[PDB]
């Protein structure tokens, strides 16, 4: 029986675990491991954390800045290009995903960091990881809101990025199965909010058309209309079956209501 880690420092907060996540035993067996929230170290006693702090000069993500809109930034981290920051975020991620895969060989990932900056720095909010190709079509592996930041909008903001990353390479992506609870959750209502207001404004447009307008596929279109019970079956087709008024009804639901922190695709400056 050797201790696990059960709580980390990161910044001003202090969090605790959910799940196991594989850091070297004489870093469980510590009471507390300290993060530095910039370089992401992770350390075994506060002497060495408050030594780190005086010292690191990183105040950022490294990577580069691909969004950026008032204090809102995205950085983008090349698995290849940042080994070690990119293994001791995934190392931290396991913490609270139950199910993510990998957090060694982190070569073929890019890793998508959320900010939320001020005078100090840019402070970590969230990411997403992505394999840099991916077969099965998956445009997020594993995906993750820091818990003090839950249930703010920066896990929709974070989902609808991964999309307008979708758009741009001009593909449709799903993210990686199994999701958390609140993955499930956060997924249906911002792929029900995309649609509704889509169906509300909308020449009529088929599934295909939506998937081509969206980046969502359409399992994704076709399962998210069923459970808002907006599509008909005609001989083994899905057809859209839209009342317009039952959409503003929709709409007026906190499930599917707008999240409050959007993507402007003006500030995303991405390429290939
Ligand atoms: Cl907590
Ligand atoms: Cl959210
Ligand atoms: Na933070
Ligand atoms: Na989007
Ligand atoms: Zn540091």
């Amino acid at each position: 029986g050797s201790k696990y880690v059960d709580k980390i420092h990161i910044g001003n907060y202090e969090i605790d675990a959910w799940y196991f996540s594989p850091f070297p035993e004489d870093y469980g067996k510590q009471p507390k491991l300290w993060l530095c929230e910039y370089c992401l170290k992770y350390m075994k006693y506060e002497k060495s954390y408050r030594f780190h702090l005086g010292q690191c000069q990183w105040r950022q993500p490294p990577g580069k800045e691909i969004y950026r809109k008032s204090n809102i930034s995205v950085y983008e981290v090349d698995g290849k290009d940042h080994k070690i920051y990119c293994q001791n975020l995934c190392l931290l991620a396991k913490l609270f995903l139950d199910h993510k895969t990998l957090y060694f060989d982190v070569e073929p990932f890019v890793f998508y960091i959320l900010t939320e900056v001020d005078r100090q720095g840019a402070h970590i909010v969230g990411y997403f990881s992505k394999e840099k190709e991916s077969p099965d079509g998956n445009n997020v592996a594993s995906i993750l809101t820091l818990p003090p930041y839950q249930r703010r909008g920066y896990g929709k903001f974070l989902i609808a990025f991964s999309y307008e990353l979708s758009k741009l390479e001009s593909t449709v992506g799903s993210p990686q199965k199994p999701l958390s609870d609140l993955g499930k959750l956060s997924y249906r209502s911002y792929w029900s909010w995309v649609l509704l207001e889509i169906l509300r404004d909308f020449g009529t447009l088929s599934i295909k058309d939506l998937s081509q307008m969206t980046s969502i596929t359409q399992n994704d279109i076709i399962s998210t209309l069923q459970s808002l019970n907006m599509v008909k079956y005609w001989k083994g087709q899905h057809v859209i079956c839209v009342t317009p008024k039952l959409v503003e009804e929709h709409l007026k639901s906190a499930q599917y209501k707008k999240p409050p922190i959007t993507v402007d695709s003006v500030c995303l400056k991405w390429a290939p």
